[PDB]
């Protein structure tokens, strides 16, 4: 079927929306620009194709394995009050005279509401359900990309959806998949499994596999293996109940329909802004590649899987041979309806590989002992910081990315150097704020970071000192080309930072003490003082 037809309705905002960004941080501001509904129709373009699929007894086998293991699975359903408890405080607020405030505090209005909703599941499997559809505002850095297409139902739903499935999607893709599950290791944990897998193998090849607009890929057949898989688990038979009607009227297809109310279309494929979304692309990314591995004759190969991002390590053929697989490989994928972005190319360096737009690189200890890391181009956190210094946003892309990437070169003397000199110039260091994991909402207090930041990462990460050249130029580079600071500058600022943080005792001297310790040249000695990198929640609608 066609994954998407359009009636002719515009994809429409909700209020302004700035593309546009309004310094001591960057100085090409018009190298910074966010996506906007303008650029929806170019995108609504790239979306949309027929899906021809053809399965063979690979994709049969590994479905048949995955089942087996999905079996001894047991989930149970969650209350209402769990399930409102799980909503943002800022969720879009439903259609029907209710809000995620109300739903957060378990008024009676917004819960006989959710109420009805699911009565309606258990009876009524068939009539589709309505979701809205938007183009997101996602910033970036020049050289261009059109807005992605959020789609996603009303809140009553969506806490429906939380009691159906949360726990089976917090718990089940671990156990089909195990060491392969994307979302269970934390950026420490990911390195350890990369590069252990690599010196596993007596000679070993790598690629990363870019499927182009996985969402659109993902058929009404894919999502209906993927219940069959769900309902495997051992389940209350009203659960079973719901997940029939939701996949049916929900997972499988629907209306869309513009921020005005317009009928804008119909959908056929994946629905970004739905709970099953991280789960399912990562159970059909898992299956399909899998099962191309099996055709191409790849040779003990260990896969790793965040929703649509693959990674393979395996035994090499040789350079000949290898660049061969990959190709059958690509056919399988193709065959699976999971065609290519770029094409996959063989590498044979941990360092060169990419997978989750993150790679790792090694760099030294207090001790001079090698220490590996994971980083990534700063280009996109830099932006982001860029802009959200500017224009103010709930949303904190600087501080998911200090946490993630904590030991990196970038995060520590430009992200921690920058938001630091913000927050003690504001005073607004006590206070919490909210950020992204793993597509889960949040809420920390940027003084705890030294903790959180030696319980993910180790003290190496307070004092990591001799960064490979390529890194370094890779960091120098992507300074110059947006025009920031060079990083002699940032020393001086950090050094200022510091003290001023220093002085004020507590938290904010063990801040200072810790983050900055890079910056002072006699260095002080370092000593010592979560369910979150547990499972992938994007678009999922989940805060903890
Ligand atoms: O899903 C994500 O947004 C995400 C995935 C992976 C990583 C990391 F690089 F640490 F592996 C970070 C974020």
């Amino acid at each position: 079927s066609m994954s998407y037809t359009w009636t002719g309705a515009l994809i429409t905002p909700c209020a302004a929306e700035e593309s546009k960004l309004p310094n001591s941080l960057l100085r090409h501001h018009n190298m910074v620009y966010a996506t906007t509904s303008r650029s929806a129709g170019l995108r609504q373009k790239k979306v949309t194709f027929d899906r021809l699929q053809v399965l063979d007894d690979h994709y049969r086998d590994v479905l048949k394995e995955m089942k087996a293991k999905a079996s001894t699975v047991k989930a149970k359903l969650l209350s209402v009050e769990e399930a409102c408890k799980l909503t943002p405080p800022h969720s879009a607020k439903s259609k029907f005279g209710y809000g995620a405030k109300d739903v957060r505090n378990l008024s009676s209005k917004a819960v006989n509401h959710i109420h009805s909703v699911w009565k309606d599941l258990l009876e009524d499997t068939v009539t589709p359900i309505d979701t809205t559809i938007m183009a997101k505002n996602e910033v970036f850095c020049v050289q261009r990309k059109p807005a992605r297409l959020i789609v996603f139902p009303d809140l009553g739903v969506r806490v429906c959806e939380k009691m159906a499935l949360y726990d089976v999607v917090s718990t089940l893709p671990q156990v089909v998949m195990g060491s392969s599950y994307g979302f269970q290791y934390s950026p420490g944990q990911r390195v350890e499994f990369l590069v252990n897998t690599w010196k596993s193998k007596k000679n070993p090849m790598g690629f990363s596999y870019d499927t182009r607009c996985f969402d659109s890929t993902v058929t009404e057949n894919d999502i209906r293996v993927e219940e069959s898989i769900y309902q495997c688990c051992d389940l209350a038979p009203e659960a079973r109940q719901a997940i029939k009607s939701l996949t049916e009227r929900l997972y499988i297809g629907g209306p869309l329909t513009n921020s005005k109310g317009q009928n804008c279309g119909y959908r056929r494929c994946r629905a970004s802004g739905v709970l099953t979304t991280s789960c399912g692309n990562t159970l059909t990314c898992y299956l399909k590649a899998s099962a191309a591995c099996r055709a191409a004759k790849l040779q003990d190969c260990t896969m790793l899987v965040n929703g649509d991002d693959l990674v393979v390590i395996c035994e090499s053929a040789g350079t000949q041979e290898d660049a061969a697989s990959l190709r059958v490989f690509t056919e399988a994928m193709t065959r699976y309806s999971a065609p290519p972005g770029d094409p996959p190319q063989p590498e044979y360096d941990l360092e060169l590989i990419t997978s989750c737009s993150s790679n790792v690189s090694v760099a030294h200890d207090a001790s001079g002992k090698r220490v590996y890391y994971l980083t990534r181009d700063p280009t996109t956190p830099l932006a982001r910081a860029a802009w959200e210094t500017a224009r103010h946003t709930p949303v904190n892309s600087w501080l998911g990315n200090i946490i993630m990437y904590a030991p990196t070169l970038w995060a520590r003397m430009i992200l921690m150097t920058h938001f630091f000199s913000i927050l003690l110039a504001q005073e607004q260091l006590e206070k919490a704020l909210d950020c992204q994991i793993y597509g889960a909402c949040y809420s920390i207090e940027p003084l705890d970071l030294p903790q959180i930041i030696e319980r993910l990462h180790g003290l190496s990460a307070f004092s990591l000192h001799s960064y490979s050249p390529g890194e370094i130029n890779r960091v120098a580079s992507c300074l110059r080309k947006l025009g920031v600071p060079p990083l002699r500058v940032w020393r001086h600022r950090a050094r200022s930072v510091r003290a001023r943080l220093l002085s004020q005792g507590g938290r904010a001297a063990t801040c200072g003490k810790y983050l900055f310790n890079w910056a002072v040249k006699t260095k002080l000695k370092l000593t010592p003082i979560s369910g979150w990198f547990v499972a992938g929640y994007s678009g999922g609608d989940i805060y903890h």
